[PDB]
C-alpha cells in the first residue's frame, strides 16, 4: 500500500488568462484504481473570472485511471515522490494555453501546484464570450518514444447554439524516479461540472477516466 483506495487532493492554481490574473485552490477526493474523482474549487483570487471556466478543468492527474492488470501504470509507480507535466493546448482559433502541475504525495493526500497561461484568446469569442458548455469525451493516446512518456489528445468544447470548438492538447510526462514505462495504450475518460455558483467562484469537478489497450 501506498496509493489508497481514496486518495484526498489538494491543489493551487496560479495563473493568467489574457493579462487577467487568478488563483484558484481546491479539495477534494477520489479513487485512484477506480479511476474516479471529485474537486471543489474556488476562485480565491481574480473574481469574477471573465474567461470560460471550461479552459481550466483539464488542468485540475493521470493517478485517477483505471489501469488494467499488464498495462504499466506510469503514474501509480510515481508514488510516493511523484511526478509532473507540462502541457500545451492549441485552440482552432488561435488562443493558446500552456501549463504545468507538479504532484505530490504526504500522507493520504496528493498535492498539487498548477501554472495556467493563457493568451490570444479573442475578446469577442466563445472562452472570453462563456459560450461554452462542456468537453466532449474523445480517448486519447499515450506513448513513450523518447522525452518519456507522452500525451495526445484532440479535445473539443460543445458550444451554445450547438458547435463545437477544437483544441489540440499535447503532454509531456517526467516520473521523479524511474518506473517501468507502459507500451503505447488509450485513455478514456470524461470530465463534467455538476454544480457552481453564478460566474464559477465556486465548482464542483467530476472526472472518471480508464485505459485500455
Amino acid at each position: 500500500s501506498v496509493i489508497k483506495p481514496e486518495m484526498k487532493i489538494k491543489l493551487r492554481m496560479e495563473g493568467a488568462v489574457n493579462g487577467h490574473k487568478f488563483v484558484i485552490e481546491g479539495e477534494g477526493i477520489g479513487k485512484p484504481y477506480e479511476g474516479t474523482q471529485t474537486l471543489d474549487l474556488t476562485v480565491e483570487e481574480g473574481a469574477p473570472l471573465p474567461f470560460s471556466y471550461d479552459i481550466l478543468t483539464p488542468a485540475f492527474n493521470r493517478a485517477f485511471t483505471k489501469y488494467p492488470e499488464d498495462i504499466p501504470d506510469y503514474f501509480k509507480q510515481a508514488f510516493p515522490e511523484g511526478y509532473s507535466w507540462e502541457r500545451s493546448m492549441t485552440y482552432e482559433d488561435q488562443g493558446i494555453c500552456i501549463a504545468t502541475s507538479d504532484i505530490t504525495m504526504e500522507g493520504d493526500c496528493f498535492f498539487y501546484e498548477i501554472r495556467f497561461d493563457g493568451t490570444n484568446f479573442p475578446p469577442n469569442g466563445p472562452v472570453m464570450q462563456k459560450k461554452t458548455l462542456k468537453w466532449k469525451s474523445p480517448t486519447g493516446k499515450m506513448y513513450v518514444e523518447d522525452g518519456v512518456l507522452k500525451g495526445d489528445v484532440e479535445m473539443a468544447l460543445l458550444l451554445e447554439g450547438g458547435g463545437h470548438y477544437r483544441c489540440d492538447f499535447k503532454t509531456t510526462y517526467k516520473a521523479k524516479k524511474d518506473v517501468r514505462l507502459p507500451d503505447a495504450h488509450e485513455v478514456d475518460h470524461r470530465i463534467e461540472i455538476l454544480s457552481h455558483d453564478k460566474d464559477y467562484n465556486k465548482v464542483r469537478l467530476y472526472e472518471h477516466a480508464e485505459a485500455r489497450y
